[PDB]
């Protein structure tokens, strides 16, 4: 009956038609054409990606349950889910750089500096949802997009549609993925999440050499190949490879599945963790703002928590969110997308060394005591970790995120009927859950009420964020 919230709740949430909230551009990206369209949101602007399908139906629902329960900034961000009469429709955010893939096929070859940058993306990505027990199944250039066409873009993993749970006490069996990167034990129908590790190899295998380690005429040519698990790394072709890099990728293609490097032991690996020394600037104001907005947080009721959440992590562009995401990256010390207790207790005495203070001025355990408040209060799904969505709704400038429109959005989210206020069953509803405790509700009423009849309107909601 507890109200945690995720911003997976809001996806399916729309009482709305998809013509009513979005209107179309143009067509986007290589693929076949009108499949997937570029629209703007019509109450804020903000542009997104959707995936048009006519009415296959199982297997869409649970690719949505799973992206919906996937935060992290190398993993797609999936806004909205509408299903009409005969068509499907997956709206979600745009990443207008096009496929790793195409990269690939428009250049001989990654440095290796890049080549570590990217594979380091991906590997936050697949440490994250293995930890949540999500294996991808189908990990290949053409399923990592890069957000922009800038240089520095950074990957996003697609296409979670061959995606499922795994468990630790039974193993998977389905034979599925692409003949390239797929795993020799998916191929013989006994294995585990380390499958996608395997791919990943492959993948970084592709990008220093230009071709695939296991290749062949056709599908059935490359799968022996796979079978058989052995690979080279030809000379001339990769003399100028370093000892290191080589290193990782025969961890990551060690055929013995339990031998085997894990998604966090590669993000770990010495090649991914000293590719560089470059340290992420970031300045004291934006830095200070950021832990000032952060520890403020604790007390806010529910109605409140889920607006905001919905408005950060639902409403809010990459270009608008540029400084809290660089702080986050600062902050996440081992990479991998999630900030725990130990990464927040360093965040606030980098904070203290950058603006000069004294630390030994606060007794031992000070930092630690903050640490724990911050997080009961900013750790919204009480999972015990601070997300992505989680730190930028919360870290945020409060004025830049309750814009009109972003307002004018939310409260047409809560508002499933349409009348023009919010009770209590709507707030249930939108928190995936049954009732609202009379007391979660009351504590709503006795901040935001202001005509006292229960429910929450346009003004009020407004005000209870404002003010
Ligand atoms: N959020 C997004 N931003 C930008 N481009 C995207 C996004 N999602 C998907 N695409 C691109 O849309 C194209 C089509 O993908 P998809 O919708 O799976 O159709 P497809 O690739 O033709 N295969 P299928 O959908 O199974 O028929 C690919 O180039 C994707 O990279
Ligand atoms: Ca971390
Ligand atoms: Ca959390
Ligand atoms: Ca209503
Ligand atoms: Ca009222």
């Amino acid at each position: 009956d507890h109200l945690h919230a995720t911003p997976g709740m809001f996806v399916q949430h729309s009482t709305a038609i998809f013509s009513d909230r979005y209107k179309g551009q143009r067509v986007l990206g290589k693929g076949s054409f009108g499949e997937v369209i570029l629209c703007k949101d019509k109450i804020t602007g903000q542009e997104c990606a959707v995936k048009v399908i006519s009415k296959d139906k199982e297997s869409l629902l649970r690719e949505v349950q799973l992206l919906k329960q996937l935060d992290h900034p190398n993993i797609m961000k999936l806004y909205e889910f509408f299903e009409d009469k005969g068509y499907f429709y997956l709206v979600g955010e745009v990443y207008t750089g096009g496929e790793l893939f195409d990269e690939i096929i428009s250049r001989k070859r990654f440095s290796e500096v890049d080549a570590a940058r990217i594979i380091r993306q991906v590997l936050s990505g697949i440490t994250y949802m293995h930890k949540n027990k999500i294996v991808h199944r189908d990990l290949k250039p053409e399923n990592l997009l890069l957000e922009s066409k800038s240089k520095d873009a950074n990957i996003r993993i697609i296409d979670f549609g061959l995606s499922t749970h795994f468990e630790a006490s039974k193993k998977m069996k389905d034979k599925i993925g692409t003949a390239y990167y797929i795993a020799p034990e998916v191929l013989h129908g006994t294995y585990d999440e380390k499958c996608d590790v395997w791919s990943t190899g492959v993948i970084l295998y592709i990008l220093l050499s230009g071709c695939p380690p296991f290749n062949g005429a056709n599908e059935y040519d490359i799968l022996k190949k796979v079978e058989k698990g052995k690979y080279t790394f030809e000379l001339p072709q990769w003399k100028k490879v370093s000892e290191s890099a080589k290193d990782l990728i025969r961890k990551m293609l060690t055929y013995v599945p339990s031998m085997r490097i894990s998604a966090r032991d590669a993000l770990d690996h010495e090649w991914i963790q000293t590719y560089t020394k470059e340290q992420i600037s970031v300045d004291v104001p934006s830095l200070d703002n950021a832990i000032l907005n952060i520890r403020q947080f604790q007390g806010t009721q529910k109605l409140a928590q889920a607006a905001l959440l919905y408005m950060g992590s639902k409403l809010t562009s990459q270009d608008e969110t540029k400084e809290l995401t660089a702080i986050f990256h600062k902050m996440d010390k081992n990479g991998d997308g999630q900030l725990d207790r130990a990464e927040l207790i360093e965040g606030y005495k980098e904070l203290m060394r950058m603006k000069g203070q004294d630390a030994s001025m606060l007794d031992a355990s000070a930092v630690e005591h903050e640490v724990d408040q911050v997080l009961d209060a900013v750790d919204f799904d009480k999972n015990g970790y601070i997300e992505y969505s989680e730190f930028v709704t919360v870290a945020m400038d409060r004025k830049t995120l309750l814009s009109r429109e972003r307002l004018e959005r939310a409260f047409r989210m809560f508002d499933s009927d349409n009348s023009g206020k919010i009770s209590s069953t709507e707030l249930a509803t939108i928190f995936g859950v049954s009732d609202v405790d009379s007391e979660t509700w009351k504590s709503v009423l006795s901040e935001v009420d202001k005509n006292n009849d229960g429910e929450v309107d346009f003004d009020e909601f407004q005000q209870m964020l404002l003010k």
